[PDB]
């Protein structure tokens, strides 16, 4: 019992573009946004997924005019409505992103070849993502998200006001409670958009539970796992490039030393581990001193089979020699000669 049969689409929310345009469009990639003086929650910075910065707020804010809140005298039933339809859209929109193999979790090893699809037949990613999108609405809900946005920040104080003026008053506690009496129904419209790719697709029968029956599962160890998550599919794409370069065996004389193909594929996982180090260390340092007694490296491993083989403290590894003997990282051998 959905609304399978019908047709609804919303202002403001347009294909994703987190990780670059659909193709034939091109570029157009967010990057990780990592600040210093902010906190997320209760402790100091934060590093915000490009797929946060790409939510769909549907009828939540009105972007004509240098935009505005579009639910300053909403009833909370209509709050509700437009949250709803915000996530559906979300929704919709992922499994596009996904299913296109823009997203780049949702990318093979190869270039070209596509992610082998999830066990029940969803696009690679798809799940993961729309787990992580519900999360940041309810983080948006609660008011217990980023001040990032002045218009998401304005957005977690109307949603506030509209909740107090519309309950009996005993408070983001009882925001705190709406929320929770909402929650079912919010993830009912995930699990509807999910029913509506059977109009779609012909991998499977989709019922609904794929992404999970109930809804996922704090926003900063949310963010961090997406990070390493798409990290470690990155690293593993690398990999695959160095080896199609670099194996042939030619080097070039001078021992031997790396040319040509080789030396660029090389060169650019170099560069990428450079760019990605610091948002390692602000993510890793904020993680592990708020788990005390907990692995930044374990928390990506136990959940990302990508993961497996990357050894985190080698990567990123600040100490003297490693600088020197190894050039290319953890991939310094099959960036080598002989």
């Amino acid at each position: 019992s959905c609304d399978l049969n019908a047709t609804n689409y919303i202002r403001g929310c347009q294909s994703k573009t987190y990780d670059g345009k659909i193709f034939p469009g091109k570029g157009g990639e967010k990057q990780w946004i990592c600040k210093d003086t902010i906190i997320h929650g209760d402790t100091n910075g934060a590093c915000i997924p490009p797929r946060t910065q790409n939510l769909c707020v549907g009828e939540l804010w009105d972007k004509s005019y240098g935009g505005r809140s579009n639910i300053k005298n909403d009833t909370k039933e209509l709050l509700k409505e437009k949250i709803k339809n915000a996530i559906h859209k979300e929704t919709e929109l992922l499994y596009e992103y996904h299913d296109t193999g823009t997203a780049i979790i949702s990318k093979n090893d190869k270039k070209g070849q596509k992610g082998k699809n999830d066990p029940n037949g969803l696009p690679k990613g798809f799940c993961h993502a729309v787990q992580r999108s519900f999360i940041d609405y309810k983080n948006m809900i609660l008011g217990t998200s980023v001040n990032i946005y002045e218009h998401i920040g304005k957005l977690q104080e109307d949603i506030k006001k509209i909740i107090e003026k519309g309950t009996p008053q005993q408070s983001t506690e009882n925001v705190n409670a709406w929320w929770k009496g909402i929650e079912r129904e919010m993830w009912d419209a995930v699990r509807c958009a999910i029913t509506k790719i059977n109009k779609k697709n012909n991998n499977s029968i989709f019922n609904g539970d794929e992404c999970g029956v109930s809804p996922p599962t704090d926003q900063s160890v949310s963010w961090f796992k997406e990070w390493g998550e798409q990290f470690c599919i990155e690293r593993l794409r690398y990999e695959q490039n160095i080896r199609e370069a670099c194996t042939e065996k030619k080097c070039i004389n001078s021992g031997d030393k790396i040319q040509g193909a080789c030396k660029r594929k090389c060169e650019k996982y170099k560069k990428y581990i450079s760019e990605k180090k610091q948002e390692w260390d602000k993510q890793k340092t904020k993680y592990e001193n708020k788990y005390v007694g907990k692995s930044a490296s374990d928390l990506l491993k136990e959940n990302y089979p990508e993961c497996i083989s990357a050894n985190f403290d080698f990567i990123f590894n600040d100490n003297i020699e490693y600088k020197t003997y190894y050039p290319y990282g953890d991939y310094s051998s099959i960036c080598s000669c002989e």
